[PDB]
């Protein structure tokens, strides 16, 4: 029990947010997830290192699910702060995953073999194309989507219907992940050396030098991309609609809503905002409060997701070069929602 | 996006503090906020340059809320510092105003019009009686008091029954106001012409000469009257109380509340201490992050305008005039705070 | 196998109570009054839509019947919600409807034309009349209990005279459409564009303006106006009360008393309650839960109905003015219900 | 020629058979002015007032009725019935006038249009319970007609710049002429369907509980009473009526601006007090209103004529009734602004 408790203690220092949103699952399930993002995490600890080599990662990674079986394994040399504690101390998530079902295990283990060789994939290799861009984030986050909707089956929670097509699963971490890349433009691109995401294929309309987005004598191109990046993001909105309203149980749904609501309210804020280029832009302390107190069911986030998108096309008129595209593409969100209501 | 953008950066200039304040805020209701802030700060302005014919003022600014419905009025050699700026830019702020929604103009139009003839009554005669400071603190606090409440519910964020009574809101803006008045005393009565808002009412029963407090030679006597008006400010707490306890939203809460706080941190330094008379007695940075921080939720919030209000108290002695007052103004205010704990 | 599916799926979505209803019915008749239910519930979104031309509604509305037989039919920008899912794949509709008995089939086109053509008659003038009011109230509700009634009948279940004399059965649709029209005031009233259905003749002797009982200056008269409404429904509960004393078949009772019983307790809540006025008024948890388990036999429904029907008048004194007009319609239904006890 | 002036004259003459005189009568520079901003608010009010139409259809088309004046092909299809009709639907008329007219008119005449179609929004969808609500509905469709023509009067040189400085008494000049018609139209707009109320609640609830009570004969007592009261409330502005007329220096804007000011003291000296008020339309003698266009053209004239119909309309209470004290005071502060004059 003390590796559990090892677990989120280091998940609290790893990601504050996340921890409090994991704790509106019901203790078993949670347990579960709470190790399935150690995992996660851990792994993404060693993809990220830029400090060890890449053939390093390419031998470690691919094989990183198979310790779950080893309650010795650990990791000393990789990443900083907790995270590195995370590793080297991994004894206590194995060794907890081992008093896990059956059933959370497997899924775990596969999503984790999965990202880790799709990690590898793009460590070989940048992000060209949207393509790319989607498939990428199908490793990191998709699968994360589709690994917790298995566990909500797998808790009997959900329906087993809700794992039949993982498509709108794939959405919803797709959604995150890419508001997640929009929103820390700046500070990745200022990291040594540079963490690049945003897909050539669209920036490259906008500019030669991606860089060139720091300097405000390109804001005009770095913003008219920055909105061409919101309408890759708006596009997933409907499907995030129709798999929250899929949800049965109030704990899961607590616990999936709330990222999305999150996710579209900083959405709405980076869109057509010259400050995403040399700053982190985030909702205020009081409005995250709002948004995790409200989306504990279905009509109540559906109107927040409704106000936020309505906030986010107030933001352009017809001179922008994204209007036209931008506001058909609020509609659709808007109507799903209404779908619903 | 270029006027709203002016709009929070003249509110950084203009008021530093105020602007980290509504920076608690989201979305519209704090562009409104802003909006309302820039428009009664013109106001003050016009109202305050005394190289400004009193005629030209006494027709000017009760129609000064016209201008909201004008974008291309502006003003070209009032103002200090940035507040120059904010005149002969005005432009930006009217035109961010009219695209507020009809509700948020029409609280704007009307406490601006309300202010604006109240300050014109006292341009034409002094404050002599406590009604009078009452009075004129509602024209120029006590009626913010009222706009933002209606601008909450105009919102939606509060309940629409929070507007009911306004009693409560003026008394939110007497206790700021009243607050910076007393502590603002020296630094009001030191300059060319002198500015006096203590009521004769309170000091002529200490003294014939206001100007003479500032003597350390009439010292007792400019405590004595410090000390009332304390008590006088003290009056509003209990509601101050009330109508904190009464907010639901967390945006809304936060903004209303550190102001409070921070007022009655500044009472308790204040009261019965003669360096009020030769300088100006400010928190200290520490207290100030403290205020800041914690002022999120109700019950901290109680704990420590309890904790600054037993401060105030025991400042005193059973010897001081005012200890009778005082300690039932302390009680009622403690009374009020246990109420909602 | 599939298109009844989504009949259901659709129906569920579409009405929540009335899908549970539904359930109490044998599966032959409950295909039918399902596809019977969307069939009507697809009329009533065309004929509210207040996007679509007045002047097209009338245009189409009689031959929405023979659509049915066109299984390649469809509207596809109608409504909002699931409503429009309904429409725009009207399709599983009509072939799951050329499955059911030809018999059954007529009196959902045979009723469906009736209750059209009716809406056009009232697409173009106002509900001035208690007339009005009764014929209106027949062409939605009214009807719709002579086709269910068509249809226990051919389905063999009850007698074949049961629809010798519909008027009873007419009965059954005014006092469940009149008892909603009630408690939904506001919600309708609150509408862009407004939604007016109570009688001018019924409310043109209590008030001047009717979206004028929104204001609380006005309850006393908004009321008193609510109470003749209230009056006016308890007209047809002698007729619920012999139409229901005349079915036979346990799942046919159970579907046909428990809407009433709900109804008469929804009308024994709204009567003397403003309430209504800013508001939904209804039955708390538990009540519904006990009308659905208990409304399955005569006896008991009417124990149900006389003791809603008696608390309707324990809320009110020979102090008020539709005492008189009360007590009696009050009386005339317990001695129906007491002539089957 | 210019045949779209002549137009926007005739149309004036048949709409408004009031006003029309005395706009006719002014110098010829100006008078186009007044006559096509009339017919704006006129064409706005048509609009405003036509209840065959959904409110949110106004709400969404008056707020913008202003920008039409610079499209010499706007018009409107059907909307309110007579000539009232005639001229929204001929409207490029008025809108080809505009064009014709000095940039200083037209600026007046669009800023002041606009203000009134956003005001008539607010009371569109809301009532006037307050007194305050009523001094606010009388600004937005009267005093700004007041604040308007005093800026027409400025633009036009005829008056002082000075004028248009403190715009307080050109809204008390609107707020009487309105208030006298509401008073005055009383049963008429309560028999309107729907019907049509603008007496303040903060007023009349103190006389009874339902306003169609005054429609009958049991409750004259009242009705009276609370006549009386709206009566006190308009008497409010005439010393700031004196003030504004006393203050202009040019013949042809003195008399344009005097008589209806005249007709409306007069119309109010003789529907006060008087209970005929809450059956039929009460109103001056043709002879009355002829003696009054004759000789409101300089001051001290006017003042002594709207002098004798503020004591005709006092000596018509008596000290029993309940606003004794309330008019003779009011009344008083009239008689001694026209005396301050003289
Ligand atoms: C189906 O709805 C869900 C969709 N959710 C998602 C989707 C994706 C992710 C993730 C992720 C990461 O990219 C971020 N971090 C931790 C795991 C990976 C690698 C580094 C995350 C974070 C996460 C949560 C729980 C376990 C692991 C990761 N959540 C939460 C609900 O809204
Ligand atoms: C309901 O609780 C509220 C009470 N609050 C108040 C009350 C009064 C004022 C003010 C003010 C001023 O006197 C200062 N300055 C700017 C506006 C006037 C004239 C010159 C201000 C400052 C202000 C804030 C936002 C908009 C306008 C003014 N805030 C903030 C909350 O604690
Ligand atoms: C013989 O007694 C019956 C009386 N019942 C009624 C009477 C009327 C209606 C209805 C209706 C509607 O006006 C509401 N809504 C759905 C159908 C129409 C048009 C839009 C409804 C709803 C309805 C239920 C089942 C099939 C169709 C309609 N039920 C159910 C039993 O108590
Ligand atoms: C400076 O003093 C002046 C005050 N006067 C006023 C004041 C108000 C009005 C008016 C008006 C209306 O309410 C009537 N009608 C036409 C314009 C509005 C809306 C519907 C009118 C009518 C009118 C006359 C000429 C042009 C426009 C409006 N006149 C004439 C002078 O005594």
């Amino acid at each position: 029990d003390e590796d559990l408790r090892f677990c989120y203690d280091i998940l609290q220092a790893v990601s504050r947010s996340f921890a409090v949103v994991i704790m509106e699952l019901d203790e078993e399930m949670r347990d579960a997830v709470c190790i399935f993002y150690l995992v996660l995490r851990a792994l993404d600890t060693v993809e990220d290192d830029m400090s060890i080599p890449v053939e390093f990662k390419l031998r470690e990674l691919p094989k990183f699910h198979e310790h779950l079986h080893d309650t010795t394994w650990c990791m000393s040399g990789v990443g900083v702060g907790r995270e590195r504690e995370l590793l080297e101390r991994y004894t206590h998530v194995t060794r907890a995953y081992s008093r896990l079902g059956k059933a959370y295990q497997d899924v775990i283990s596969g999503i984790c073999e999965r990202m880790a060789n799709g990690m590898c994939d793009f460590l070989t290799r940048k992000v060209e194309t949207k393509a790319d861009y989607d498939l990428y984030c199908h490793y990191v986050a998709g699968l994360v989507g589709h690994g917790l909707t298995l566990l909500y089956v797998s808790s009997g929670l959900e329906d087993v219907r809700l794992a039949d097509d993982l498509t709108n699963a794939n959405h919803m971490g797709l959604f995150l992940q890419k508001t997640n890349i929009i929103r820390d433009f700046y500070e990745d691109i200022c990291e040594v050396p540079p963490r690049v995401f945003w897909p050539r294929e669209i920036w490259e309309k906008y500019t030669d030098d991606l860089h060139a987005f720091k300097d405000e004598l390109h804001e005009a191109k770095a913003v008219e991309c920055l909105n061409a990046m919101v309408a890759d993001a708006l596009v997933h909105v409907p499907h995030v609609v129709e798999y929250l309203a899929s949800l049965r149980d109030p704990s899961v749904f607590a616990f999936s809503a709330i990222p999305q609501v999150m996710a579209m309210a900083t959405l709405s804020l980076v869109f057509n905002n010259k400050d995403v280029f040399h700053t982190k832009v985030k909702t205020t302390r009081g409005a995250t409060a709002r948004i995790f107190h409200y989306s504990t069911e279905l009509q109540a986030t559906l109107q927040m997701l409704k106000t936020y998108t309505l906030r986010l096309a107030a933001r352009m008129n017809a001179q922008d070069a994204c209007y036209d595209r931008i506001e058909h593409l609020v509609n659709d969100a808007i109507r799903a929602m209404e779908s619903h209501q």
